């Protein structure tokens, strides 16, 4: 048997492929492996290490090729430490196809399982948190049985299973009263033929100048709540479908059918109504956004490179990085969670962060017309973000230099996905950590580095992207970027000059002839679980205050600190004002100075669209009134093992705050107990033309700062004087 | 006939040497040239092109020589193509090293000239905007010739004169009375040498337990201004001097000497006034920022390597890249000035800003004791933070793929000095510029490059870092880092369990054993001279509001947008609420969609410390009264060529606000006309043990948005 082409196999393996014509030197780059090889050479060099090469690279007719065996020689090598394999499997790793299998199997097996039984949730039932911790600390077994949280929408009607996957039983199976489940895969196809289907829809579509049909496109949207004020009972099963026209570009998001919505039964699999507005034409210039229409720049290569492999250590799901280590994991419904991290000073690992992860989040529209008066997106809890991650384009999403992870999820069928490049891992270069240049002096400066973990789901029209970052100095932050496609309404006006322009801008922005960019908000939250080098915490406010000068001298006022502890959930609940400082403290350690170790917890350090104060609804509005998260940046809640989103475990078309809401209200003591830091961070959106027919990146930052946790400079490095 | 060894004079040349064994080649790179060179062999390669060599580098006791003629036959070859000569000189360049000597010549040929004189500054005295415009849009050369603002100290005497480079005549000989000048870098040196021969003072540091007087380190400091309260003489040359004790760590910032104030003037040379406050024990402990008793741990190497160039071009100081096209400038004072930018709209330039640059900065404290409440630092105006650049470190302050740039400006003796990597340029990647990952479609992704330039200044214990960063989608962004060491204040306490510990920290946080970090804020202002497509602009308001809904069906809100144009300079100096929208508008240019092209300018894009909501001062301290500029996040003023400054042309014991205070002064008109926008962001920093013995980097953001400028994506590219 014949040997393989190298170029052509590599590229299908996913490794980045440079040939240096003068070296005669190949470059090849993947995740952690950087390899250099030359034709007919002994061996190969990987990660700085040589690798012996049976069967040298082969140069025929300017064609290289290599064995049949070679990627796998080189790449799964070993001389790549990138990835190294977990000993003791860590209590908090998700669960494997097998498990998955397992556990649908479980469910299967029990008397009142039925074939349209769907799976909105297959996960890990986590071990109590003190059980996880010192297992992380102190390698403590833990004792507890494997369990998994099975979540079954039979038909309309949400079931929790909870199944024991160590012993191969069903503990737990009871119905969930009144909740709708999350929209599922299935729906979109559903909701796509409901419509085609329809002969009545066919006719309100022939009307509104069509032709065709074939060519709409639907898309399904949840109905939120509205005390019947919609006409929509209470327990049905619905979602309104809102309507595009196919047109041949690749973005239908750019030609709406407006003042069209249908409201479809998905268990009757029918049409129960149909709203219809003024008809206004369908926008049908072509707007593709994919650069057929466009010319390739050519750019000169930018690299960035490390040619001896990665500073960070993955072994199995924990990532163990200068002094971080943390634990990576992914679920359906909010995508990566990061637990058990610990900041190791000077021998010791601290407790920082027990679990972090996306809570939810809300992009709700601010027009009252048919198309828009409901629609509001729950991107996590009503579609499922982790499910719908979004494979990372290599050096594109992310840098040339990540490390992109695979992760498997249940799909809602019960059978195991892998998705492919879910997460990327990512050193980068930050800036100088510090710098000082004395006059007269040497200068003295280091590079900053970060670790970052990106994230990107798309749900729909928008691409969300999420990054933890983890300074080496102690420092975490968190980031979340949207881009993808504007929601927009079909209207009149070509321009601003036009006799309806007034009205068609009265909402939004008018982005393009004939298309409005509907105002709305981004609004993320963050559930962050911080145990500040330990389970019992504070929550304390520092108010920087101008105090009148009591000490003689010239000056009339003084910089001073109103400094008090907030000892409630209902108190902890509030707005943040970016000139105060929010600290978690641990009020049982002190650093060499005799202060509390803290964290400093930032909601808003900045983003690139202007920032929303609160929620943009009135308090009368029904979104307001099921969703507290979107009012307030800060909200600090003890912790239950239950209580994990923002906007509660089943937000689709629910009828009270069952989240934040709902965990804040009983009001308990946040004096010396395990905290919980939610973070509520909004902007409010007005486009423009700029981010027409594809919205370019825009950020918000969130920052989490070592505040006398540690006694210095945590970038000093090592000591040698004395200890 | 003469080799010289290459890894000696190569990195003698600032390039970095890299050899693979194993493809037998050496990788050279420095700035925009990226060189691989086998040896022995008759040709390398430049920014991927090929070059033949003269003679082949030689490998010998396996060390690499090359001909004495190697590096300019490499580095000098065309091949890399980063910097182009400058044929016809853009106006805005800064005056030459020989047009710096030849306006001190000018001056000094003057029968007013005094002897002993210094200069505070001496810049290019620019041509009028419309013609440096001119030049840059239409290539017309400018009619004027090379003039010069000349700034000098007799003593303490200020005297602004002008002189003509071309003709080689003085144009003004302007006194100007009661200003006083900034603080030149001799004025550091007096200070220790008057502060060393004092026998009071001597006697005063012996009190506060020193035992060698010559292990004091003096610093010097503005006194600023009190109506007389201070004690001081309005008319004499002042600076009051901080002291600490040289311990011999090298980080005498961590040695206070608390309630030693000494008041020296510059002209007398002696002190005037020693302020004894009680006596604090002075912090002993040795805390070096410089790792002498440290180990770094072992890191992997990470590069960021541009092989075939950049995809920049400097041109003189004109740069280009992508679309964008401006101009470079070292000033004394402010530093870096971005000029004449223009943004290339499918091959035509529109104007976006006539110069940007760091208006100026203040670092005030919240500490009312004898040696906090003067303390003030205006580092561009009273120090000059051109002048005080600190060189990129290389690949440390700057990413390994920066290129570095040297800049030449006066010293105080009017001598041309050169400020080798004053300022790094550098591209990065940025994330994705857009992304769609449509379901069950292919993906769509593009990749984000910023340009950056950027510039570090150190003023005393304080580094600054300014980034200028260019989106190619239209955005610019400026970003301030603060690193370095911080001001601290001598305490009793060690821990927060001692007697004073509360007392101690009332103006701060205790930081260190003995050490208070005090409560101050960093305030940067920047002048932003936009011209929004053209000249003539005009700022308009976007206040987003909930308000009832009208239109029917269940929603009793709506989402909508409050507009309205913001007429005159008193009503445009406001307070910024990062909920709502500044624009400033053309309303004679619109996008087709009628809407009339737009700046979206954000002061306040976030930062790591705390933020200011203003000034945090009552509004009858005198800095603020002196300093209006700290209380408000924007301004608009009416476009002048002689209003720079935030803080004021002579900020030093100035009486009253002679900056954006006197600007806005008169109440101008901002309806369709030349508008120049003031950006003040500033944070309240309050320390932590973190930030001790050296401060990481912290940062703030500024944003500057098209608003409807475009038509559409900016990055989408040329139709086909
Ligand atoms: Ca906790
Ligand atoms: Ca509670
Ligand atoms: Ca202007
Ligand atoms: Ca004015
Ligand atoms: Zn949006
Ligand atoms: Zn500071």
């Amino acid at each position: 048997a014949h040997m393989v082409p190298m170029d052509k196999t590599l590229k299908e393996f996913g490794a980045d492929v440079q040939w240096d014509d003068y070296a005669q030197l190949f470059t090849l780059i993947k995740d952690g492996a950087y390899v250099k090889v030359k034709p007919g050479a002994q061996t190969a060099i990987v990660n700085g290490q040589p690798l012996a090469l049976q069967v040298p690279v082969v140069m025929k007719d300017n064609k290289a090729w290599v064995s049949d065996t070679f990627i796998n020689d080189v790449f799964q090598s070993g001389l790549d430490q990138t990835f190294q394999v977990e000993k003791r499997p860590h209590p908090l790793n998700a669960l494997t196809a097998d498990e998955i299998k397992q556990a649908v199997e479980i469910v299967k097996a029990s008397a009142d399982f039925k074939p349209n039984t769907r799976f909105t949730e297959i996960s890990l039932l986590p071990p109590d948190k003190e059980a996880v911790w010192a297992f992380a600390l102190e390698n403590k077994p833990v004792d507890q049985p494997r369990k998994a949280d099975v979540i079954m929408l039979d038909g309309k009607h949400i079931i929790e299973a909870v199944v024991d996957l160590q012993n191969n039983k069903l503990l737990s199976w009871q119905p969930i009263k009144d909740a709708h489940g999350m929209v599922l895969l299935d729906d979109f196809a559903s909701v796509q033929n409901i419509i085609n289907n329809s002969e009545e829809f066919a006719a309100a579509v022939k009307k509104r100048g069509i032709t065709d049909a074939k060519k709409v496109i639907t898309t399904p949207l949840t109905v939120g709540y509205f005390d019947g004020k919609d006409g929509l009972k209470q327990d049905a099963r619905l979602l309104k479908v809102i309507s595009y026209l196919d047109v041949g570009d690749g973005n239908y998001w750019a030609h709406p059918i407006e003042n069209l919505v249908a409201v479809v039964d998905l268990e009757q699999k029918k049409i129960v109504k149909i709203e219809e507005g003024p008809v206004v034409p369908v926008p049908m210039t072509a707007r593709p956004f994919d650069g057929r229409d466009r010319v390739a720049p050519a750019v000169k290569p930018m690299q960035i490179i490390e040619p001896e492999g990665k500073n960070y250590t993955i072994t199995g799901d924990m990532i163990h990085w200068r002094n971080w280590d943390f634990h990576l994991s992914m679920n359906s419904r909010v995508g990566p969670m990061i637990s058990t991290v610990t900041y190791n000073d000077n021998g010791t690992k601290r407790k920082v962060m027990y679990e972090g992860s996306l809570g939810g989040m809300i992009v709700p529209y601010g027009d009252p017309d048919i198309g828009w008066y409901f629609k509001a997106y729950l991107d996590s809890g009503d579609y499922g973000m982790g499910t719908l991650t979004s494979p990372i384009a290599r050096g594109k999403d992310a840098p040339s230099n990540a490390v992109l992870l695979n992760e498997t999820i249940a799909d809602y069928t019960g059978v195991p996905m892998e998705i492919p490049r879910a997460i990327a891992v990512f050193e980068r270069y930050a800036g100088p950590e510090y710098k000082h240049q004395e006059m007269g002096q040497p200068n003295v400066s280091t590079e900053r580095r970060e670790l970052v973990v990106r994230w990107i789901s798309t749900v729909g029209n928008y691409d969300y992207i999420f990054d933890w970052i983890f300074h080496e100095n102690g420092t975490i932050g968190i980031d979340a970027g949207a881009t993808g496609i504007e929601a927009v309404k079909g209207v009149k006006a070509k321009t601003m000059h036009d006799e309806t322009a007034k009205d068609d801008t009265r909402y939004g922005t008018l982005i393009d002839h004939n298309i409005v960019g509907t105002t709305h908000q981004h609004i993320y939250n963050f559930r962050l679980d911080l145990d500040v080098d330990g389970e019992n915490n504070s929550l304390v406010a520092m108010d920087p205050v101008v105090k009148p000068n009591t000490a003689g001298g010239p000056r009339t006022s003084t910089m001073q600190v109103n400094q008090y502890n907030i000892g409630n959930e209902q108190d902890a609940a509030q707005k943040f004002d970016p000139g105060t400082i929010r600290l978690l403290s641990n009020p049982n350690k002190e650093n060499r100075m005799g202060n509390p170790v803290s964290y400093q917890i930032i909601p808003y350090a900045g983003g690139t669209h202007p920032v929303a104060k609160g929620a943009q609804f009135a308090p009368d509005e029904w979104i307001y009134h099921r969703l507290s998260f979107m009012d307030k940046q800060l909200w600090v809640t003890r912790y239950h093992p239950g209580e994990r989103f923002p906007e509660g475990k089943y937000p689709n078309r629910s009828t009270h705050d069952t989240g934040l809401g709902q965990y804040s209200k009983d009001n308990e003591s946040l004096d010396n107990t395990d905290a919980v830091v939610w973070m509520t961070t909004g902007t409010t959106h007005v486009a423009r033309a700029e981010e027409w027919p594809i919205m370019p990146t825009e950020w918000v930052h969130t920052l989490l700062k070592p505040w006398n946790f540690f006694d210095e400079t945590p970038t000093l490095g090592a000591l040698k004087k004395d200890k």
